[PDB]
C-alpha cells in the first residue's frame, strides 16, 4: 500500500483509539464501568455484533479481504454509535469526536479501494444503563479490532 495510506491510517486509528480510551475512563470513573471483560454476557444479550477481520489473520492475509472487512466492520461500528444515541450528555460530545473520527478513518479505507479497484442489524439500547455498558464494550472492542486492521496493514508493506 502507498506509505502515505499507512500513515494516515496510523494517525487516524490513534486518534480513534484515544477517543475511545477517554469515553472508556469517564464511564468507568463516573459508573463503576471499569471491567469490559465482565460486560460480555451482557454484550451478548444486547445484540452487540463483533465484526471478523479473519482475512486480516495470517492463515487466511488477502489484500482485498481485509480491506473489505476492515471498512464493512468499520461501517457497523458507525451504526453501534450512531445507536448509542451520544449515551448521556456528559459523555455526548465523547461521542460525537468519536463518530467522527471513526467515519473520516472509514472514508480513508473506502477511497484506498477505490484507488485499488477492490471497493465495495442495530442494537436497542433502550435505558441509560444499557447505552453506559454499551459504549463500554463498543470502545474496547473497537480498539481491538483496529490494533487487528494495523498490524496486517503494515505487513502488506
Amino acid at each position: 500500500l502507498p506509505q502515505s495510506f499507512l500513515l494516515k491510517c496510523l494517525e487516524q486509528m490513534r486518534k480513534v483509539q484515544a477517543d475511545g480510551t477517554a469515553l472508556q475512563e469517564t464511564l468507568c470513573a463516573t459508573h463503576q464501568l471499569c471491567h469490559p471483560e465482565e460486560l460480555v454476557l451482557l454484550g451478548h444479550a444486547l445484540g452487540i455484533p463483533q465484526p471478523p477481520l479473519s482475512s486480516c489473520s495470517s492463515q487466511a492475509l488477502q489484500l482485498m479481504g481485509c480491506l473489505r472487512q476492515l471498512h464493512s466492520g468499520l461501517f457497523l461500528y458507525q451504526g453501534l454509535l450512531q445507536a448509542l444515541a451520544g449515551i448521556s450528555p456528559e459523555l455526548a460530545p465523547t461521542l460525537d469526536t468519536l463518530q467522527l473520527d471513526t467515519t473520516d478513518f472509514a472514508i480513508n479505507i473506502w477511497q484506498q479501494m477505490e484507488d485499488l479497484g477492490m471497493a465495495p442489524t442495530m442494537p436497542a439500547f433502550t435505558s441509560a444503563f444499557q447505552r453506559r455498558a454499551g459504549g463500554v464494550l463498543v470502545a474496547s472492542n473497537l480498539q481491538s479490532f483496529l490494533e487487528l486492521a494495523y498490524r496486517a496493514l503494515r505487513h502488506f508493506a
